[PDB]
RNA sequence: UCCAGGUCUCUCGUCGAA
RNA sequence: GUUCGACGAGAGA
RNA sequence: GGAG
């Protein structure tokens, strides 16, 4: 992806937006209890912790575009993945507007607690001023879509979240692109049936993990990926994507049954326009993270990409024995024979992708069931029931979370939620976690679940 | 004086009235 | 208890 | 800009 052009929003008849410049995050009562290396991301150019230019840092992800055509490897990649998806019977018929907006099996309602994007954000207008799940009213919505139309600019915000202090110093904060309510609705009408079929079918046929519950899904993964493991990381995947990959996505969408007018919606993802503060800018390429379908489309593209690389690097690879599960850029895969991920990274480079060793490792060495991760979780077979597998989030990540709060009123919910992640590390580790929580006054006021109760509910869930 | 911060998935919690 | 609904939070991508 |  590449920022092609920047103009003042005033030139283009857009207002200055007003982007929150202060974190909601503050140290919690457990800040001194646990060790941690993360702090709230830099949100503004005048952050005292900055050791580099902030705006340069945040837009640096747009590394550029490769100018190459859809080659024979891509075509074969698209054909093979389209053949899997054909078994799922995805309807290309538009989703009913009420279902698209207020929810249906496999697809939750629009989030009414989030911004409505442009122009509503500059008009003081919220989603709740327009939509209500209690009434399921569409009258005010139809009228706002008629009035303001589609293909509105997305609004760039700096994401408020914890980051390593290294990334704080370099100002390497992440950006989100707020989709207009109108475009979210139009997207959901057009692709809603695809969305729900993916959500309902996580696994190696969609090549997607969206819709999964790691507590249950982790036990299925080794059954689905029974070959030699393949995993690697991407650097700035979303923003690294060149237009050729969107061209591929549109082709696979056509093979699914979508027409040109419908695939043209992808042009608004690939060739996108944005508001940041007092600027209006144009990006060619890059998946604008925050558009409707971000996860599904990033995952679909990841399925096209990794097939492409396999086919290019290894002639006589048999994709029918390839298995992969992607969640956006995150991926875990297998092939019956050892695949050199460093060679895939090499081919990836020519396609404008930056692929590095899994989990920020030093070399593209062997990926094993013991060291592989997915959705930041390790895999550990239950010692009692070896066919059941624990999703294991590292305690250090659980520690970073508990050390901060967006509101001390939520302490009970926050800490309970973390317990449900922590116990998969085992009873000893869990009790040490509970103990440190109980080492400060507030901790002793919390209702925390017993290890035995968690294990019991888990086994019961199967 | 106060508000402004995406798409989605999963899970937990508080409310439900069948 | 169980479903389905509305609201809050946490985590992941 | 929205609201009180
Ligand atoms: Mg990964």
């Amino acid at each position: 992806g590449e920022i092609e052009f920047i103009e003042s929003s005033k030139d283009a008849g857009f207002p200055v937006i007003n982007t929150p410049s202060k974190t909601k995050l503050e140290p919690s009562v457990f800040h001194q209890v646990f060790e941690g290396n993360k702090e709230p991301a830099v949100l503004r150019s005048g952050d005292p912790r900055l050791k580099a230019n902030f705006e340069e840092a945040i837009f640096s992800k747009y590394i550029g575009n490769v100018n190459t055509h859809v080659d024979e490897y891509m075509l074969e990649a698209v054909d093979h993945y389209a053949g899997q998806l054909a078994t799922l019977d995805i309807s290309t018929e538009p989703m009913k507007l009420e279902d698209a907006v207020y929810g249906t099996e496999g697809l939750e309602a629009l989030d009414l607690t989030t911004s409505a994007g442009y122009p509503y954000v500059a008009l003081g207008i919220k989603k709740r001023d327009i939509l209500s799940k209690k009434t399921k009213d569409l009258t005010k919505l139809k009228e706002c879509m008629d009035k303001y139309g589609l293909n509105l600019p997305m609004v760039t915000y700096v994401k408020d979240e914890l980051r390593s202090i290294e990334k704080v110093a370099k100002g390497k904060s992440r950006l989100i692109e707020a989709s207009s309510l109108n475009d979210s609705v139009a997207m959901r009408q057009t692709f809603g049936n695809l969305y729900k079929t993916f959500h309902l079918n996580p696994g190696v046929v969609t090549g997607s993990a969206v819709g999964c519950d790691p507590d249950l899904f982790w036990s299925k993964i080794p059954v689905m990926l029974d070959g030699h493991l393949i995993a690697f990381d991407y650097s700035g995947y979303d923003a690294s994507l060149s237009p050729v990959w969107f061209a591929c996505l549109k082709m696979i969408l056509e093979k699914l049954g979508y027409t040109h007018k419908e695939t043209n919606y992808i042009d608004y993802l690939c060739n996108s326009h944005h508001l940041y503060r007092d600027k209006h800018y144009f990006v060619r390429g890059g998946m604008p993270s925050g558009c409707s379908g971000t996860s599904i489309f990033n995952s679909m593209i990841n399925n096209i990409i990794i097939r492409t690389l396999m086919l290019k690097v290894y002639k006589g690879i048999d994709l029918d024995q390839f298995r992969m599960i992607a969640y956006g850029d995150d991926v875990i895969a297998s092939y019956p024979w050892p695949i050199d991920a460093s060679l895939l990274a090499e081919a990836g480079k020519g396609y404008g992708l930056i692929m590095t060793p899994a989990d920020k490792g030093e070399c593209f060495n062997e990926v094993t069931w013991t060291n592989v991760t997915f959705l930041k979780r390790y895999f550990r077979a239950d010692e009692q029931y070896p066919f059941l597998v624990h999703p294991v989030m590292p305690m250090k990540d659980i520690h970073e979370s508990i050390r901060w709060t967006k509101d001390p009123k939520n302490t009970q919910d926050h800490v309970r939620s973390l317990c449900l992640l922590a116990w998969h590390n085992g009873e000893h580790e869990y009790e040490e976690f509970i103990r440190k929580i109980r080492s400060v006054p507030v901790g002793r006021c919390l209702t925390l679940p017993a290890f035995s109760t968690l294990r019991r509910k888990w086994l019961d869930s199967f």
